[PDB]
């Protein structure tokens, strides 16, 4: 039941036996929206906001951020747009920040840790996001979360800015959903604790794999140690999905794995709610979903979770994709 | 029932209700043995071997390594000596190696990854350890293990050198036990898979905490994010201990947590078999073990595993230690 792109665009990612999932786009600039919609994106599962901070000599103003966020939210016309707060560290050059030199920047002062130490930066971004939420379906997502304590600290600043907007008579979505990236292993291991205090999870498998295997995903000398289908990763993914569902929340994935045809059936079978990916990956994943029964996918996921080697998992999924 | 050092030395680390655990020493040079024995060490749970590789212009010969290993094994007189294979990376200067410059050395080309890419170095060390095993109770431990595949690769080289020694008519302990450091999160998450193919685990909580929380344990700017009592760490520790026990293997811990009085009762209650620590920490931990019932410790561990914040866990353990 494979379909062509033109036919697929308006079709749902639904199994022949009625299991529906959401396919969304990852974007890094408002310019990416056109392609996302052209590929049938049902939302933006990850709006990377670093573009507003790069290649400039001062912080992006609240207004500039707001205009950027609003544009995307408007164009998505009601579809949910999940905006990830600043996720940057000392490995990038930002003339206006003054970041410490670090031996291991990926394990250092970055992302939510930077924002909590620089609430001036954080409040500005949160204000712009909140203001944009008046014009569509907006969700907030915190990156590099290691603990529920950090979520509470971040939410405290969020509530602070909400109160500011209230006093200023500025509109925002009072029901705005707030979730976290799951990419630090501790967040996956304690997803049950976090699930009680976040509206949703989005699994960042790029860095989850990096941290869980202790392998820099950019380091050529150990590239063979970077293994997304390592059983540990599948187990952590399952843990996050189950944890969200136990509390009646949703689990998304915006790591590259979500756009991987080899992973599609496993993710479907594990009960992943939302796949977020490069726009042009959407039709391919949709075709797979539409051509595999949910019950079959669950059997396949179960089989994958019982294997011991990434290699045999990949071999199995190669065959599955072959059969359709 | 607190005892003085002189009385404690020969006493076992045994709860009033009969639960015995092993207290062992971490050492970094043969010179450390005297202090280990003086403090009642029942073995060496971690022999860090980097001393043989540091501050020199060529690799340590098989003979030099052998003499060092033999000395320690002899002096320990029958007590088990767990020797950790080379655990070093590019962050250290070794004139004779030529290591790549890396953005994140802690996630890079180091330890077992170096040894697998440089089997000449690995074989020499394994030969020296094997040869030393003819003279006492020796165990081998691989560091920075992320997957069972790596254990199999390492063991292949071990069996290769064993076969060499056989041909040369050189003695070694045919029953030598071979285990792994659990410090990469994936190793803890898949401890059930690893447990079938290792003789024992030793939990390296120093780096397990670093990788699990994605926090460089040497980076001052994020030091507050390094939290050994984060529930994720306790859960991973429990997972490793239970996994070993399900396969009838032993679980040790050589991370600093094992020498932490605050952790003692939790570790005891979780069923940790072996605590390895700086020698002078042994009597303090022994006193605690001897003054808390196993059944009580299990209740306390269970209580700790049900908490959500490292802070409340630490507060609870402060009180426990206060009461004795
Ligand atoms: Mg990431
Ligand atoms: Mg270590």
């Amino acid at each position: 039941h494979m379909e062509g792109l033109k036919q697929l665009k308006d079709l749902p990612a639904e199994t022949p036996d009625g299991k529906k999932v959401m396919l969304a786009a990852n974007i890094g600039t408002p310019k990416d929206v056109a392609s996302a919609l052209a590929n049938g994106a049902e939302g933006v599962g990850l709006f990377r906001t670093e573009f507003l901070y790069m290649d400039r000599n001062s912080l992006p103003s609240e207004e500039e951020q707001f205009e950027a966020y609003k544009e995307v939210v408007e164009k998505m016309g009601g579809r949910p747009v999940t905006i990830r707060t600043l996720d940057i560290g000392g490995d990038k050059e930002l003339p206006y920040l003054d970041m410490p030199k670090e031996m291991n920047p990926f394990l250092g002062y970055r992302a939510i840790r930077l924002c909590l130490d620089r609430p001036d930066i954080f409040k500005t971004q949160l204000r712009a996001i909140l203001r944009a939420s008046a014009y569509g379906n907006v969700q907030i997502m915190y990156p590099m979360i290691s603990s529920v304590e950090e979520v509470r600290k971040a939410n405290s600043i969020l509530e602070e800015v909400k109160a500011e907007l209230d006093r200023e008579g500025v509109k925002y979505d009072k029901e705005i959903k707030v979730g976290i990236m799951v990419e630090i292993p501790s967040a996956a291991v304690t997803a049950d604790i976090l699930a009680k205090e976040v509206d949703f999870f989005s699994i960042g498998t790029n860095d989850l794999t990096q941290y869980t295997l202790a392998v820099d995903r950019m380091n050529e000398h150990v590239k063979e140690y970077y293994q997304p289908f390592h059983p540990a990763i599948l187990r952590l993914v399952k843990m996050v999905i189950d944890a969200a569902h136990k509390e009646g929340k949703f689990a998304a994935m915006c790591g590259e794995m979500a756009g991987d045809p080899l992973a599609a059936v496993i993710l479907l079978g594990l009960g992943l709610d939302e796949f977020s990916m490069s726009a042009t990956s959407i039709p391919e994943i949709k075709n797979i979903i539409r051509n595999v029964e949910y019950e079959k996918a669950k059997e396949i996921a179960e089989k994958a979770l019982n294997m011991s080697e990434a290699r045999e998992i990949e071999k199995m999924m190669k065959d599955v994709i072959k059969d359709i």
